[PDB]
């Protein structure tokens, strides 16, 4: 089905990012990880720890379920219940002394748009993440794409309350059309909401942009800069060569289009390959 294929490319993006930035020894850091269903992405890198934090108890409850069920693994793993982006890390991690802080990577899922309700939670969640860094390490992840956002966006007229569009399988509904009455811009990086349905993932949660020229900015203010920006498509499409033959053949083969050839078409198409974006920075100096 379109969303199984979307699934599928998602999981692909997110092992070749993941092989992108880690290496053999590496701790990392994941924030909002959820049901922790990355972890073997990360095994096949080489890690030497994962820590893994989530706000909602009940997801690390099923992460920590997930893991025990393993079996013979080469690294140590570490999955807390705690708020990432609202609240100094040392809250989540005070009980946990195993911890190897400052880590190598930190890595954040289709989440990080969260700490963008406000500009308080973005900037704590900013500083969490390069407190957590060793200088030289990086912060990557994947976000909703302000850039595709702001394309729709600028189509939809002014008269418009609650700016809208979508397909058969993903709709996004704007909370209001400040973006439009304010010369299409938003007034406000910070707590600009959207209502978020994707088929059989997403059940119309609500969502906050990540203006990307906001997110550089402020990452810049904490001494990370930037390493990396590529649409889910464009970065698919550069790297699925080098990935081809070490896909599981049936990863493989969930990541044929009816063309023969790798990726997603039809529906699935402009929710798995255009309304996402990858991110990295690198941590280049000491927040002092
Ligand atoms: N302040 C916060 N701190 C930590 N996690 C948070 C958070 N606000 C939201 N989250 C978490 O953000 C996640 C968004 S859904 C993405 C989860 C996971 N990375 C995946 O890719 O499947 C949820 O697990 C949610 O509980
Ligand atoms: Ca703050
Ligand atoms: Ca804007
Ligand atoms: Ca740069
Ligand atoms: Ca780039
Ligand atoms: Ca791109």
């Amino acid at each position: 089905s379109p969303i199984i294929k979307l699934r599928n490319f998602n999981n692909a993006i997110k092992y070749i990012l993941i092989d992108k930035f880690t290496r053999a020894g590496d701790v990392v850091l994941e924030l909002a990880c959820g049901k922790g269903g990355d972890l073997r992405k990360y095994g096949a890198a080489g890690i030497s720890q994962f820590i893994g934090i989530d706000i909602s108890n009940a997801s690390i409850t099923e992460a920590l379920k997930r893991y025990h069920s393993m079996k013979n693994l080469e690294y140590q793993v570490i999955l807390i219940t705690g708020d990432c982006f609202g609240e100094s890390l040392g809250v989540a991690v005070e009980s946990f002394p195993e911890c190897r802080f400052p880590c190598d990577i930190v890595s954040c899922q289709f989440a990080l748009h969260y700490a963008f309700e406000t500009e308080e939670k973005a900037r704590r969640m900013l500083l969490n993440v390069v407190k957590s860094l060793k200088i030289g390490g990086y912060f990557f992840g994947t976000i909703p794409d302000s850039e595709f956002i702001r394309y729709k966006m600028n189509k939809i007229p002014e008269s418009v309350e609650k700016p809208s569009w979508g397909n058969s399988i993903y709709k996004v509904t704007f909370s209001n059309n400040e973006y439009q009455k304010n010369g299409n811009e938003f007034p406000s990086p910070f707590g600009q909401m959207y209502t978020f349905w994707l088929e059989d993932a997403i059940d119309n949660v609500p969502e906050y942009v990540i203006p990307f020229e906001s997110f550089r900015s402020l990452a810049d203010e904490y001494g990370m800069e930037l390493e990396l920006q590529k649409g889910f498509n464009e970065f698919f499409v550069e790297e699925i060569p080098n990935w081809v033959n070490r896909f599981s053949p049936k990863m493989r083969e969930g990541l044929k289009r009816s063309d023969g050839r790798y990726g997603v078409e039809g529906v699935e198409k402009e929710p798995a390959a255009y309304f996402y974006t990858t991110f990295a920075f690198r941590k280049v100096r000491d927040y002092q």
